[PDB]
């Protein structure tokens, strides 16, 4: 489980072939989907929307309570 540091709205868009990106708000939890080392991109669900899709790696981190 991953959260959000760093908002995140599409700018800049899921390289080529990733899919929709994922909007995430700083704090929102996300269980993660896909996430593969040698991609700089991860595919996972915003628990606080339930959207699903593809964001940058960069702008979350490991959710501790």
């Amino acid at each position: 489980k991953m959260e959000v540091f760093q908002e995140y709205y599409g700018i800049p868009p899921p390289p080529g072939a990733f899919g929709p990106f994922l909007r995430l708000n700083p704090g929102d939890i996300v269980e993660l989907t896909k996430a593969e080392a040698e991609h700089n991109w991860w595919e996972g669900r915003n628990t606080a929307t339930n959207e699903v899709g593809w964001f940058p790696c960069n702008r979350v981190h490991p959710y501790v309570h």
